[PDB]
């Protein structure tokens, strides 16, 4: 119709400290750069073109996010994945059933149940470990491996990863989140990645939404698991389907107390936030946390922004 | 600013009383139920009450400061902000599940570690006198000798309450968020069935645990958590006693029932005769607003 392909660009209208992590369900808590200015990110979840098409693994809303879904025998080790849902994961489709966990270089703590409920006692939950860089980690030809053989009923089976620590190898390496795992196997290639995303250059830096995730790793902090856009978004656009008109759509995020612009970002069709950092240390993570990205106009993508943050 | 819900399928959105898929949408076996659930409660102006978060991020979390030694979790907001006692019934997402035990998984939080499971197992009564969250606390069922400070966690999985011994899960009622002193102040206000042919519609999702049934323990909400979230963003003015929604197949753009949207945030249909209602529709159906109708408007049966 007319009204669809007219439909003014929106984004959601509250403060990104009530908004939610794409990657699992969290609120976000903090905006910052990646630590490495040259860093190139592949995020499977977390990613939409802002006219609302869901790519990688990415679930339009939060009910499906993070979540592990399949069968496996009991005596074995392998978990052969389904769609959340129990409907079959048509594999070489995608990387991964729909919103499974995109999390890299990490093991894996979950928790599980065999579902649906058919007991009237006890207590269901079971805990397995899951490695992603050994040679049973192939989501993509539609089965993950356990650590310990599985001593409990075969069935269906649902959860999610509870915790993450240090990846087993190589041993003494670190979490890190600003990486995903290898999907495919040794002999196969995973399809339908979501592409990767290069940092803009030109003094503009990728802006990502962190949410501390439970566990250790070696710098004793905690786990901040970065993404490109708040769960909301990729809802909203997913809903409002409405035409990209533009380059690039400019926000605003502005002050609620006193209607001020804190800071200028592009949010490029992609599905990804840019700003220009005001020096060395300077970024979004100087702002607060309680202000509202609100949409300006569309622009060119040789737009230049107002730096933001102070050196 | 014109009223509209989410152009998204209904087995795509969530449950507002915990982060889950949608799995169906029934009336209450019971044609009398009454609800007060405190999670997914939003007038259609954008306007939250009890402990209903605007968003899913927030939603069935408990967070609070416990001592190594004590039984007792000293509520926080999720943001670990402080919980004003008297005031609310509790937190906002503050799990809302009466009628059954809650067994929980915390951990201290922010990690400072750079070894070791963080995860802790606690168990939670919520008939008795330490469940007490409108007064910001609630008490674990053992003492909780594990390190001191912010924890944060939710239900993993429920069961039976321990008393009375004998009683089954029901996740139709709330828990009891008052004091032996007092009640529980600005609790969001119970819905009555309308009568009149009308009949009130839940969102259906199942929660981890045993019951006496030996079946999955369904969790029934009012909204789907995305209609919330619209809502608050949206902010548009209610301008008729009710909303009229078609229930529309996007596949072939087939009506397959009327609803009524009211501004205290529920829906209602009118089944035709038993064995009708919303449970005979598929779940890939996608509300529309059609018109704003006066509450006399009679609805064709489903
Ligand atoms: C405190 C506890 O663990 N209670 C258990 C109970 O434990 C014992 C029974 C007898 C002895 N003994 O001879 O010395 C020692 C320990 O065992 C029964 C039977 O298995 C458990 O009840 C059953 O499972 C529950 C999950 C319910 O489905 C219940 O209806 C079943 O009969 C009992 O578990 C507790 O039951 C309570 C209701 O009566 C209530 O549901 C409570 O939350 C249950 O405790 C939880 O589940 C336990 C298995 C355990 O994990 C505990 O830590 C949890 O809090
Ligand atoms: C298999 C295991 O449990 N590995 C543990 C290791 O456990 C033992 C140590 C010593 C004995 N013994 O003398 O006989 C027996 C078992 O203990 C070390 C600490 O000394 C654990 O490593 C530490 O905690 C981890 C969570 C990480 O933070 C790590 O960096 C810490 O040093 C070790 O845990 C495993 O570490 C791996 C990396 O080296 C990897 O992270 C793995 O997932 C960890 O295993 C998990 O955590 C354990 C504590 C346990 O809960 C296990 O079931 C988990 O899978
Ligand atoms: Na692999
Ligand atoms: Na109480």
């Amino acid at each position: 119709t007319i009204e669809q392909k007219t439909r003014a660009f929106t984004v959601p209208n509250i403060p990104l400290q009530t908004l939610s992590n794409s990657r699992f369900p969290s609120l976000i808590q903090g905006m910052i750069l990646s630590p490495d200015a040259s860093q190139v990110v592949q995020f499977q979840n977390g990613r939409c073109l802002i006219d609302g098409q869901l790519l990688g693994t990415t679930p339009a809303t939060s009910g499906q996010l993070f979540r592990v879904r399949g069968k496996i025998n009991q005596g074995a080790r392998t978990l052969n994945l389904t769609e959340v849902d129990g409907k079959p994961f048509m594999a070489f489709d995608s990387p991964a059933p729909v919103g499974f966990p995109d999390f890299g270089k990490c093991d894996w703590h979950m928790r599980i149940s065999k579902t649906p409920n058919n007991t009237s006692s006890g207590d269901p939950m079971r805990s397995v470990s899951v490695q992603t860089n050994v040679q049973g980690f192939v989501p993509h030809l539609g089965s993950i491996q356990f650590d310990e053989v599985f001593n409990h009923p075969t069935g269906d089976y649902i959860g999610t990863i509870e915790w993450i620590s240090q990846p087993s190898t190589p041993p003494g390496t670190d979490i890190n989140l600003w990486e995903i795992p290898d999907y495919g196997s040794s002999l196969s290639q995973a399809a339908n990645l979501a592409p990767p995303v290069f940092p803009p250059g030109f003094g503009e830096a990728l802006v990502y939404f962190v949410s501390a995730f439970p566990g250790p790793n070696n710098r004793s902090a905690p786990n901040d698991v970065p993404c490109l856009l708040p769960q909301e978004y990729i809802t909203h656009f997913v809903s409002e389907q409405a035409p990209t008109m533009g380059d690039a759509a400019l926000l605003h995020y502005v002050d609620p107390d006193t209607n001020r612009n804190l800071g200028e970002f592009k949010l490029y069709p992609g599905g990804y936030l840019t700003c220009v950092p005001n020096g060395v240390g300077a970024g979004p993570q100087q702002l607060p946390l309680n202000g509202v990205f609100l949409f300006v106009s569309w622009v060119s993508r040789f737009y230049q922004l107002k730096p933001v943050g102070t050196a």
